[PDB]
């Protein structure tokens, strides 16, 4: 039986897109292990469930010896070079962040593929971020609006760089530069996504002079999390917009009036997910007065969660006012439900550059880039997804990716292909 080690970068939300891996590949007959290094929701929980309803996926949690992580990670490197001594696997799987183990995987003469949860436009940038670092003295938050040139991909205004490469004297960006630097080093490159949705991108990192890649995806990770079901069986086919901003809520309670003011006005139906502004959410502290009641029947607020992979393959969704987490993105397209960006962290302004301008799968919330989006901005692209002839047209232009995507994934397709391709490239030495 060919053995695989994958080794996420710590946090769940990079454990739990591992396991969607792990599970791929054993379901390909592999004995996958997830290498777990533990920060400092809840990991015990995570291996509980995916040992109970994925046996063969198995862990190995290492004795613990943005930031953080990248140094815990760094210091695991003895401890991962003991758990590969006492059995060399046949391919060891890496995320961006894991490069410090690229040292291991060299001694140890292990081949290493990158598991890349964004897409191949992100990749490209990231693959070509240390050559522009040279090109210039300048940091990204100096340069703005400044063009950032990269292969495959629309110029990407310097400034929508992920935060933490947008200064160069800060510890972070010099990791990045470390990690970007060793995706070089690799023998492939597993990507979540598919190559209809990026082909522009998928072919300028298809070159000689890089390691080949595999476009396997969509990979989706697929009581008031039931409620917001029901309230949505409630409502008329395709007839609802839905707001859901990640993992982290970003939004002040000064937005959120804007946000609600905004939806108030457009007329639709809405259903949003609302976090505690930053420093449990307290609904009527937050929002103005008199929204609850005066939209109870037409929209429903939802405190901090919601099923969004349920609720986006619902057929009461109309359109999904996102924050363009590969994910989410991944799940929405894969619905075919049309998209307004609003990008708010980590590489989601550059997400959105490329959902914009290369796959034309959304329409941006003018406003991201600034201190606030306006209840007028709102309410005019709520109208505009729902009501529009751009927003039919652009509903169909989702509703081909949907194809494309489901058609990869079938048997035959471009990624279903990749995803052989690279089962049997582990299995040879
Ligand atoms: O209320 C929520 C918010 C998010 N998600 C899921 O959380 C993931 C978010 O991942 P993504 O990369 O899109 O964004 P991030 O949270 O990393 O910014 C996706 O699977 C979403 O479907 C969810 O199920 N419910
Ligand atoms: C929820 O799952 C994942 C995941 O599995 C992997 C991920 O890898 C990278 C990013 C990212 C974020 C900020 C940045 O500056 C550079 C890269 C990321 O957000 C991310 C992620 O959200």
């Amino acid at each position: 039986p060919t053995t695989v080690v994958l080794y996420p970068s710590p946090g769940m939300g990079h454990l739990v897109s591992m396991f969607e891996l792990a599970k791929l590949l054993d379901r390909h007959g592999l004995s996958v292990t997830v290498i777990i290094v533990e920060p400092h929701g809840s990991t015990a929980a995570f291996i509980a469930r995916s040992s109970a309803s994925n046996p063969s996926v198995s862990f190995r949690v290492l004795p613990r010896p943005e930031a953080h992580a990248f140094d815990l990670l760094r210091l695991s490197n003895p401890e991962l070079r003991r758990f590969l001594l006492e059995s060399p696997p046949s391919a060891l799987v890496l995320d961006y962040f894991c490069g410090n183990a690229l040292d291991v995987s060299a001694e140890l003469r292990i081949p290493a593929y990158y598991f890349f949860t964004s897409g191949a436009g992100v990749l490209s940038a990231f693959l070509h971020f240390p050559d522009l670092h040279s090109r210039t003295a300048a940091s990204f938050r100096e340069m703005g609006s400044s063009p950032l040139h990269f292969p495959g991909i629309p110029p990407l205004p310097a400034d929508h760089m992920p935060v933490p490469m947008l200064d160069r004297d800060d510890p972070v960006y010099e990791s990045f530069l470390y990690f970007s630097k060793r995706l070089k080093e690799a023998e492939g490159y597993i990507i979540n996504t598919f190559e209809d949705l990026e082909p522009r991108a998928v072919a300028a990192i298809s070159d000689a002079a890089l390691p080949p890649n595999y476009c396997i995806g969509p990979l989706i990770q697929s009581r008031g999390g039931s409620e917001c079901l029901a309230w949505l069986d409630a409502q008329p086919k395709r007839s609802v917009v839905f707001l859901c901003f990640g993992s982290i809520g970003l939004f002040s309670s000064e937005q959120l009036k804007e946000m609600a003011v905004g939806l108030e006005r457009s007329g639709q139906r809405f259903l949003w997910v609302v976090r505690s502004p930053p420093s449990e959410p307290d609904l009527e502290r937050i929002l103005p007065e008199g929204f609850l009641e005066r939209t109870e029947g037409r929209g429903l607020v939802v405190k901090s969660w919601a099923p969004q992979a349920a609720v986006l393959e619902h057929g009461s969704v109309g359109g999904f006012v996102t924050h363009c987490g590969w994910n989410s993105t991944l799940e929405a397209i894969a619905s075919g439900v049309p998209m307004v960006a609003w990008p708010m962290y980590a590489e989601q302004w550059m997400n959105k550059v490329f959902l914009v301008e290369e796959m034309k799968l959304a329409v941006p919330m003018e406003g991201y880039d600034k201190d606030m989006v306006t209840a007028e901005e709102v309410e005019r692209k709520v109208r505009w997804l729902m009501e529009s002839e751009g927003g039919v047209e652009l509903r169909a232009r989702t509703e081909r990716a949907k194809e494309r995507a489901a058609a990869s994934l079938a048997e035959g397709g471009k990624s279903k292909v990749a995803l052989l391709e690279v089962v049997e490239r582990m299995k040879r030495g």
